[PDB]
């Protein structure tokens, strides 16, 4: 029944949709989760939610010594990571014209910058035969409007699963990238202004994708958990797309 | 622990190698299993090998009565179905110079035709919220020596995938379709003259391929599993490369 | 000025549309043309249009002696081919519930079946350091309703293009795919069974490409010169995307 | 004879291998170009070969007040800007391990930063139906050790073609990415320590590549001359792979 039965995974953005329904998933699934994100508050109602097998660790991908902290304690605790969800990114809406180097900055070091480091300096802990999930973006394959950033962030993101999976080979290490559609989480809230504009904005993705309907994160979380276990062992490098079908036809 | 439980499944080249794989996977996770081949002698090789839940159905893609009869069986059986895996398939190396009118016939009739078929009569009895799973291959992204008709055919078989999200999204049937690398089958071996060649041809293969190894049955068998459970509930039209990262990188 | 001087192209489909466009745009470019398609009447007037530099040939691509008699005509007049375009197509909607075996071997026939066997026969003709272009479609990596063959045919000779350009490289013969969007020729108005339905059929693409805008068979010709001409000379067994930027955003 | 006559274009990265190359045929075909790179030496050396209508300007495309400068002289100059080259770029050797800060912000500030503001700041002075062309590369689809950050740069560079297109599609602006495979230029030889290297790197991409060869910079030029010219009228938002077929087979 226990798929990840005594694995120990770590998954940055873990207070929160994506990462932290994967977190429970994982646990559901007999794994240990790190769950790792800036706000300690959540962190901590996240890590009450998923109940046992679980410790949150306050950390920002950005900042190099963050991340050193994470792994010092990942690494008392547990000591080795078989699974790790490189997963904290954040969206902000600007068009070419409007786009400052501040906006371009927050993109690119939280979606690409902190992924890089997140994943450099897990290496030391990460088992031979381990599973890097990254989490791109339906984004990164189309041109959506005022989405100049994020999805360039994303394309990199979707890159770096193809080196890696190049430079780990010979660990027997699986990189791939998790490439979401519209998913039910704080992301689609967090960027509109009115609670109105995302009922709309919700029935909008809807309309243009077959399975006619947002994504549950539970559905997300059951995909990462593909790649995160045996199941997908000779599967590498590649870009799961997880969108009802939204950029397939 | 069984993710498939009372689902029925059917599996057109389900005698052998990938088919067969599914097979006990799928009858492991709980699933009641239609095995359909054309050679009898290892139908019931197959059928004795998964032992349980299994029924096998002797039937050539290609004869559109044969499908008919075989989903009569199937009806009168169990009823209905919530997996099909359209995997029946078959190679035969030829350069454009060598390329006859049976050659090209023999590839796209059981590849395509046959497929296309396969499909289009399970529509009765497919259950709404069902998955079906195409067996491209990595040949369908690849430009490789006298591989002309096979590498064209499987490039359709993807392409159904797309069409055929768009037609039955009304009825929430997810299609998706799994392009293998490298597997260790007979597919391999049948196509070469000699057992020494095998040897030559499954080493270059693994040369080629970044997780250094041909992958075995039960790895795709898994990747098809994924589409096949509600973990992929969200996944649709796609082309979900198994090949230890050949085509990824 | 004349980017393919004293170059002898091929081009089946020649009579019509695309064909006839890209005939008139490589005479333009000092070509000698040979157009190729099944109504004399048509081709006729194609030849007429053309003005000068050109044969009119009458053949059905899905038959071997009339592509024999072609490369006979063809090496009697010119001796041999610096330009194949192998156009000649046709579509025909009908949904997965309505495909008929015959449906299936019409499409199949003359968009992969007779395209392959063009390419084949041409072969003791072609140049060395040739141009090879195959007409394949955005269909072919789209999931269009009641497209099930056609799109899937098309993703056959995108295929094709990757295979030979392996097995033609020793020749130093470029083999290139061009995918048309929508195209303002005879191939939209056949389909449809009323004039009014395909003045809507038209402003429905135009608002699904960003150009917004169906493309003129000019447009599409230019394309076809850019692979038939030595700007192209590094670019190999690609598809090229000719379709207002229809599926790349 | 003359596909640019009268346009006006910049090109960034313009003192050297293709930007240099790509002036020249430019030039050739009418049109008045504006290059531009850090090296003064090298920006006269550059402008005296291509010898007639040509302007070199001295700006580091990570300097936002180089550009607003570069973008005032292109603006009392000529006025307005028909095509823009979006070309500088640069590549350093890193694996994961090896990363550090630094070496990630060069390689995203020249390639996709200051690309970002290139594009935004020649917006004013882009004319309607003009055409952007950025230099993406084989990378940015590939696995390739130690190019972690360039490819995943390159990667973000193709976004962004997809995203301006849907951005710009107002004022019919096409934008398109180019991604060149191995090209005999300085960016080869700058990268390796001694010279003997550089003979077996060159002997190594031309295996890998079907028309067995590296490019000539010539070649490149052809294919952004296609982009930049009325041929591509209806060409939007692709990646057309100048690699020999390289990333196709
Ligand atoms: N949901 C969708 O439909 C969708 C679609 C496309 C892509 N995605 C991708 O999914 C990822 C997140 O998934 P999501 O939609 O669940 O987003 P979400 O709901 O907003 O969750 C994002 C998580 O990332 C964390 N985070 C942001 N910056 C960080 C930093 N510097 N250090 C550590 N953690 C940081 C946040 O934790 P703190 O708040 O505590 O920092 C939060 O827990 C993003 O990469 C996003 O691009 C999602
Ligand atoms: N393994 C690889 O390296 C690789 C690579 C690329 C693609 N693939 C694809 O994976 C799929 C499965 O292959 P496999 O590994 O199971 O190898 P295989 O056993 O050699 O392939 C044939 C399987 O389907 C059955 N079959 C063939 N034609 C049929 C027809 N007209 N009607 C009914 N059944 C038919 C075969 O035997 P019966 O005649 O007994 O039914 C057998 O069960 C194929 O479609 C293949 O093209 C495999
Ligand atoms: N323009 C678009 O919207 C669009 C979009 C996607 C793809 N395409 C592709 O573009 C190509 C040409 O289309 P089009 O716009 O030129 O359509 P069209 O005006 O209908 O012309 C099709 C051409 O193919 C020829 N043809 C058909 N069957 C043949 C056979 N057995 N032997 C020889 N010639 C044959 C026709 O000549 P006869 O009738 O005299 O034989 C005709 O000249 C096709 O391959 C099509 O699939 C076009
Ligand atoms: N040739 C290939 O095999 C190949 C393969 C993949 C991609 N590419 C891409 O093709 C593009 C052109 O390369 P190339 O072959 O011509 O190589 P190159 O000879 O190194 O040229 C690179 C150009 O970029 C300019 N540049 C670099 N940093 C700059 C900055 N901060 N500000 C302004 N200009 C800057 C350089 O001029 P200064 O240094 O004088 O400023 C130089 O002219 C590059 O982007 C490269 O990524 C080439």
């Amino acid at each position: 029944a226990y798929r990840l039965l005594n694995k120990t995974a770590v998954i940055t953005g873990g207070n929160s949709g994506i990462g932290l329904a994967t977190a429970k998933r994982f646990v559901a699934e007999g794994a240990y989760v790190f769950i790792v994100g800036r706000r300690r508050k959540e962190l901590e109602q996240a890590a009450a939610e998923i109940g046992r097998n679980v410790t949150a660790v306050k950390a920002d991908v950005t900042k190099l010594e963050d991340l050193d902290r994470l792994y010092a304690i990942v690494r008392e605790q547990r000591g080795s990571i078989d699974v790790l969800f490189a997963n904290s990114g954040a969206i902000e809406q600007k068009t070419l014209e409007e786009i400052t180097p501040e906006h371009y900055d927050r993109t690119f070091d939280v979606n690409v910058r902190g992924l890089i480091f997140t994943v450099q300096k897990a290496l030391p802990l990460l088992r031979d035969g381990g599973s890097v999930i990254l989490t791109s973006s339906v984004a990164g394959v189309l041109g959506l409007q005022a989405h100049d950033t994020y999805s360039a962030a994303k394309a990199a993101v979707r890159s770096l699963a193809r080196t890696w999976t190049t430079e780990l080979k010979g660990r027997s290490i699986r990189v791939n990238a998790v490439s979401p559609g519209a998913i039910d989480t704080p992301i689609i809230e967090n960027q509109v202004s009115t609670q109105e504009e995302a009922d709309e904005l919700r029935a909008k993705f809807a309309a243009a994708t077959p399975l006619g309907r947002v994504g549950r994160p539970e559905e997300l979380a059951a995909a990462v958990l593909f790649l995160a276990s045996d199941d997908s062992s000779y599967v590498a490098g590649i870009e799961l797309f997880v969108d009802g079908g939204l950029t397939q036809v």
